[PDB]
DNA sequence: ATATCGATAT
DNA sequence: ATATCGATAT
DNA sequence: ATATCGATAT
DNA sequence: ATATCGATAT
């Protein structure tokens, strides 16, 4: 087998939705990396537990899918 | 220890240099990464078997560097 | 360490 | 797999 | 890309 | 066994 990809976060997959509310508001423009990091991490730094729970539970399910496909991994 | 860093190749050393290339005709510019990339992609494929040289001597000493330490990474 | 945002190369 | 280009979080 | 590994065909 | 191809993992 091959080395498991690494652990998505919960705000990898918040970056992903970030990245899909960019492109309804803004579908022509090329993302500017630096900017788009910095408001996404203000964005999550003022989300609620509720609003953050979904992407938890994203993290969650990674960990499981990281934990299981480990096991079987032989470097 | 930790994991040692992966291989760099010539390529990656040679966008390190495109950047520091571009930071010097754009002093102001934001990297608009999509566009830096095909850009740097454009520049290697043009560049002289020469310049190419050097980039792919800093990988072979990166290929030594990487070998050397996987000898003691223990995961 | 490794991942996201894009494109790319080894 | 892993790295670059920047910034960031887990 | 590339180094390495396995299956196949000889 | 060995030469080759081409998948696999990096
Ligand atoms: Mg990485």
């Amino acid at each position: 087998g091959s080395k498991p990809r690494g652990k998505m976060s919960s705000y990898a997959f918040f970056v992903q939705t970030c990245r899909e509310e960019h492109k309804k508001k803004h579908p022509d423009a090329s993302v500017n990396f630096s900017e788009f990091s910095k408001k996404c991490s203000e964005r999550w730094k003022t989300m609620s537990a509720k609003e953050k729970g979904k992407f938890e539970d994203m993290a969650k399910a990674d960990k499981a899918r990281y934990e299981r496909e480990m096991k079987t991994y032989i470097p």
